[PDB]
């Protein structure tokens, strides 16, 4: 039936995007109820970027220094505050398009959809994973700050990411909606080490199960392995160690296909050691780690919102 | 800055999805103004599927045999007609969420976003290409019929595809919004040959330009080629012949990067003949053909809607 990197429908989030301007800087904001959330770096200028004193810069700002526009609707700013690396602008009108929502701090390896925006307007939507080193490999240009990542559960939008910056390496960094960065990153123009990234093993296994469900079974072999033997191979190829928790999360896919999790690990061990010999799996010539076990079940079961 | 398979924001299309039921069959419909569009195969049963007589089956139906539900809003069917392979149900209420829209018949090689739906509810969004053989490699399950493909140009949605069926090969087939199938396909349960597919050469070249823009330049070599020499290699590797029209469409990317189109063709020639030697381009170990030159410019220039 096919398997695609599927994003959540973005409608509920499109209704929340606004443009925030402070002086010469314009970026995106998220309008939920009577609060607009945006990166605090909206208040810093070219001369400040290397190490802004956000407390001092914010003290020089008043409510009328923040211009918020939702499409053509001009919002009135009646309060401002900084929470970690986000600015929270209280507005005098609750967003009539506010969906049911939660703010969540996702774990590394989990996925979410990103609605990339510029000037408070949607440009596109794509699915991505929070890397183990807390970076995201997105697609973002200047002005994309304030774009958000989210997941949907029936009618509820769980916002998990707000884009802040590109690192000199071309990867992306941001915060949860309480303004806490994912990873060791700071909101200043400096070279910052992201550190060693690894492949999300439980996601690669989930994608191998998605492949079996779709008829791509060439990689199934006559071997089995142990959790400890597989983890020796995982450490060698910079893959995350597999735990019993990960095995338990793969239970539904193991049940649907009749392939024991450790048998799928022995197939993955052979692909790591021998490569793919010019073959493809679900249209890919690499081992894909951007689908969680939940993503595979949602896509293979047609879960709606 | 990264490069992702980016879909259009789906909000404008989510507001148009409805559920259409006729007897025991339920699928998706598209509600635009006072007309609901859906696959005509909504009127066929398990005993008819092999070769339905759609004219006879439709004659046995009346307006009250079609139930249309938009969320929880029950629409009143006041007219029905068949146009090619689509059914057009006239309803007594114009959709208040109707966007500015056009119906278009896309050319093979062009791309569009698909909003996959079940029971009139959105499940996900993804970008895909109309293959040269007029199939689509989507992600669709039973009940996905009536889901649509579209492109957006500022505030206008151009609908180009309505999903009808999966072929026994696992690829997907459908129609434009006037009910004409793309390709030689018919709406019946039979084995149908899609014929030889080829790789969309102009799209592979556009993606190589996107790679150069993002700093992946390892594949740039010291060779050049001619349009005729490159076409000898294209025929050998089942790639579409490149024409001057394709060279002209790549003009903006050639200008932005300073790499002449024929020089990029000589790089592509070397990748086809020598493979990628275990290297990747924009995170892929295969040559990607699902980005048009327009898609690359939109993504690299941050075009909003
Ligand atoms: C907003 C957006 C971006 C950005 N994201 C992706 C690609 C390019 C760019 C420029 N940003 N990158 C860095 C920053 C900085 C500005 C100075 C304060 C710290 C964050 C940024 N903002
Ligand atoms: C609707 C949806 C699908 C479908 N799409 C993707 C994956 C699985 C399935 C079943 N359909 N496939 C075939 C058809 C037929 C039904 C009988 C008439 C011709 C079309 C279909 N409808």
């Amino acid at each position: 039936s096919g398997f695609r990197k599927m994003a959540f429908p973005s409608g509920k989030v499109e209704g929340c995007m606004v443009q925030v301007t402070c002086g010469t800087t314009t970026l995106n904001g998220l309008w939920l109820d009577d609060v607009v959330y945006c990166p605090r770096h909206v208040i810093c200028t070219s001369e400040d970027m290397l190490n802004p004193n956000y407390e001092d810069l914010l003290i020089r700002k008043s409510n009328h220094n923040f211009l918020v526009q939702a499409g053509n609707v001009q919002l009135r700013v009646i309060g401002h505050s900084m929470q970690n690396c986000v600015l929270k602008l209280k507005v005098d009108t609750a967003n009539p398009k506010t969906p049911k929502y939660k703010f969540v701090r996702i774990q590394p390896g989990q996925t979410f959809s990103v609605l990339a925006c510029y000037n408070g307007s949607p440009s596109g939507v794509y699915q991505c994973a929070m890397r183990p080193n807390f970076t995201i490999k997105g697609s973002f240009l200047n002005g994309s700050c304030g774009s958000v990542g989210f997941n949907i559960d029936y009618d509820c939008v769980s916002f998990c990411y707000m884009h802040h910056m590109e690192l000199p390496t071309g990867v992306h960094a941001g915060t949860d909606l309480e303004g806490n960065f994912y990873g060791p990153f700071v909101d200043r123009q400096t070279a910052q080490a992201a550190g060693t990234d690894t492949t999300i093993t439980v996601n690669v296994l989930a994608w191998l199960y998605a492949a079996v469900i779709n008829g791509d079974r060439w990689f199934l072999n006559r071997f089995t392995t142990t959790l400890n033997d597989f983890n020796l191979v995982a450490m060698k190829y910079n893959y995350e160690p597999l735990t019993q928790d990960h095995v338990d999360i793969l239970g539904p896919l193991s049940a649907q296909t009749g392939i024991a999790v450790l048998d799928m690990c022995a197939s993955l061990k052979e692909l790591l050691q021998n490569g793919m010999n010019g073959r493809t799996i679900l249209g890919s010539a690499l081992l894909e780690d951007e689908f969680t076990p939940f993503d595979v079940v949602r896509q293979c079961s047609g879960v709606t919102f």
